[PDB]
Parts: C-alpha cells; sequence; structure tokens
C-alpha cells in the first residue's frame, strides 16, 4: 500500500522485543519498504485461502500474542533479505527485488511451513510438536532459500534433486542463523519445535542419524514417501556441508574444515551458476568442486576439502 515508512515495536514467539518496519496509512501495515520492493506480512486468520489480509494494526505495537508469529515472519524475513544481499549481492529471491510475502496463522494447529510457489506460509503449530513456525530464524531462511533455488537451479522437488533442494535450504536456513548470531547451531528448527523437550529438533546436520536421517549415500532412502525423501536424503548433503565447513573424520575419512563463509560462497555458485532441475548428488559435487575452483583455484585447500567431504558422505 502507499504511505509513509515507519518503525514499530513488537514481541516475537520467544518473547523477544524488536524493531519492526512498517508503513502507515491509517493503520500500521507490516510493509517494510526498506528492503527492495517491500517485505509484506500477511494474516491469514486460521484459514487456507491465500494469502490472506496484509497485516493491518491501530497503534504499531505489537505486544499482543496473535502478533508474535507476524512479528518474526516480518523481522526474520529481513534478515534473510540482508543476507543474501550482503553476503551473496543477491537483491530478494528472483535477483530483481522482488517484493517477499508471507502470511502467518495458516490453517489450525498447522505444524508446517512452506513456499507455495509465490510466497512464504507459516503454521502456528499445534502448541505440541511446534509453536508458531516464524519464531525458528532457520526456518524462515529455509522458505525464503526455497524460493531462490526455484529462479536458480529450479531443482525438481522429489528424489536426489529434491533431497538437494532441501539440503540448499537447510544450509542457507543454518548460515543466516549464523549471520544473524543469536544461538547458532548446525540443527534445524531447534527454536519452534517440541516446547516441551528441551535439546532436540527437526534435523542435525552435524549428525544426521541422530534423528534417524542417513549420513552417507549408501544409507539412502529410496522409497516413495516423502517424496522420495527428500527431507531425509537430504542429511547426506548436510552432512557433507557441515563437514566443508567444520571438518571432521567421518567413517574413517577425514575433512579439514574450510569454515561457513567459504561454504556459503561454494554453495551459492553451485546453486547459480552449475545446479540444474534434474541435478544428482554426483552432479553437486562435480557443481561444487567447479564452484571451489573458480573461487579458490584447482590447487586449492578449498578444492581439495570439497571432495574429501563428498568422498565422507560415499558420492562420487
Ligand atoms: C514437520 C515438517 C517437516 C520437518 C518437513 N518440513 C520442513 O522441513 C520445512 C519446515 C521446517 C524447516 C520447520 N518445510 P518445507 O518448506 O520443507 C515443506 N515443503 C513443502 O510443503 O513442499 C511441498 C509443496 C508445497 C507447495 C507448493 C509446492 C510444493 C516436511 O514437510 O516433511
Ligand atoms: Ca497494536
Ligand atoms: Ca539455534
Ligand atoms: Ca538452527
Ligand atoms: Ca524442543
Ligand atoms: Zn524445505
Amino acid at each position: 500500500i502507499t504511505g509513509t515508512s515507519t518503525v514499530g515495536v513488537g514481541r516475537g514467539v520467544l518473547g523477544d522485543q524488536k524493531n519492526i518496519n512498517t508503513t502507515y496509512s491509517t493503520y500500521y501495515y507490516l510493509q517494510d519498504n526498506t528492503r527492495g520492493n517491500g517485505i509484506f506480512t500477511y494474516d491469514a486468520k486460521y484459514r487456507t485461502t491465500l494469502p490472506g489480509s496484509l497485516w493491518a494494526d491501530a497503534d504499531n505495537q505489537f505486544f499482543a500474542s496473535y502478533d508474535a508469529p507476524a512479528v518474526d515472519a516480518h523481522y526474520y524475513a529481513g534478515v534473510t533479505y540482508d543476507y543474501y544481499k550482503n553476503v551473496h549481492n543477491r537483491l530478494s529471491y528472483d535477483g530483481n527485488n522482488a517484493a517477499i510475502r508471507s502470511s502467518v496463522h495458516y490453517s489450525q494447529g498447522y505444524n508446517n511451513a512452506f513456499w507455495n510457489g509465490s510466497q512464504m506460509v507459516y503454521g502456528d503449530g499445534d502448541g505440541q510438536t511446534f509453536i508458531p513456525l516464524s519464531g525458528g530464524i532457520d526456518v524462515v531462511a529455509h522458505e525464503l532459500t526455497h524460493a531462490v533455488t526455484d529462479y536458480t537451479a529450479g531443482l525438481i522437488y522429489q528424489n536426489e534433486s529434491g533431497a538437494i533442494n532441501e539440503a540448499i535450504s537447510d544450509i542457507f536456513g543454518t548460515l543466516v542463523e549464523f549471520y544473524a548470531n543469536k544461538n547458532p547451531d548446525w540443527e534445524i528448527g531447534e527454536d519452534v519445535y517440541t516446547p516441551g523437550i528441551s535439546g532436540d529438533s527437526l534435523r542435525s546436520m552435524s549428525d544426521p542419524a541422530k534423528y534417524g536421517d542417513p549420513d552417507h549415500y549408501s544409507k539412502r532412502y529410496t522409497g516413495t514417501q516423502d517424496n522420495g525423501g527428500v527431507h531425509i536424503n537430504s542429511g547426506i548433503i548436510n552432512k557433507a556441508a557441515y563437514l566443508i565447513s567444520q571438518g571432521g573424520t567421518h567413517y574413517g575419512v577425514s575433512v579439514v574444515g574450510i569454515g561457513r563463509d567459504k561454504l556459503g560462497k561454494i554453495f551459492y555458485r553451485a546453486l547459480t551458476q552449475y545446479l540444474t532441475p534434474t541435478s544428482n548428488f554426483s552432479q553437486l559435487r562435480a557443481a561444487a568442486v567447479q564452484s571451489a575452483t573458480d573461487l579458490y583455484g584447482s590447487t586449492s585447500q578449498e578444492v581439495a576439502s570439497v571432495k574429501q567431504a563428498f568422498d565422507a558422505v560415499g558420492v562420487k
């Protein structure tokens, strides 16, 4: 909407206070004009019609319990935009500052979040399995990264390409979590998963097997559930990414870590210059090796470490 840029204040899902960019025209709307062509946050009102209504507030204060998921979706979309712009020189998900839209309060007791082809969508969770999912910065960045993937590599959402698609979202979700630097880790969704259980998460990149996911190609799932295991086989690639960044010895194969920043550069380049809609794991290895070669040289430690990591997870 047309109005003047303002700054509201509120509390997120975890009870933390933060400032948010809003727009004033009669009401204060969750519309951040400071980033690209805007970040817009909508109320789905417990229903499934999307996007719902652009979030409107009378006083620019967002401290109500109902406000919390909107505050976080809006704010973390901002952080994710900043990461892509500042770190990778990418302007929004399409590279041309496309408007970023999110809806919160989607459905009732909805234990998931997704990119629907056009926008991000967040359930509130059922209160036991999840609290409102926009409370997780890794979750928000995971979702926006699906949009980035769809506009770039276009990885088909099934089987190996789909598992790469998922891993890319977990990798950048995690790198954005580190970028924000609040309780960062290599786990996925820990901030919003199972409020009654401390120390768990949906997936682990450092040890995918902790939550039953494969950490070696020999353990890949080849059934039909979960689009051919896209959230399961992602563990194999997540493990490789973790090893590239942090190093370690995995099934006897030692990897020299090169750090998060280089992991991000290598995978961002692979995603945007080499991967295609049908890339499989072997092709990702080749794309990552080539990306590291472009950035650091064929004889570099970085290239050697990428090879070691894929060797460690059984991908040739
Ligand atoms: C409990 C939910 C699982 C952890 C898992 N979901 C996830 O891992 C994440 C959310 C976490 C980061 C919190 N959601 P996602 O974006 O991967 C769900 N994906 C999805 O719904 O894709 C199907 C689709 C939906 C709309 C249009 C095209 C394709 C799943 O859907 O299996
Ligand atoms: Ca208010
Ligand atoms: Ca964390
Ligand atoms: Ca995390
Ligand atoms: Ca928990
Ligand atoms: Zn996903």
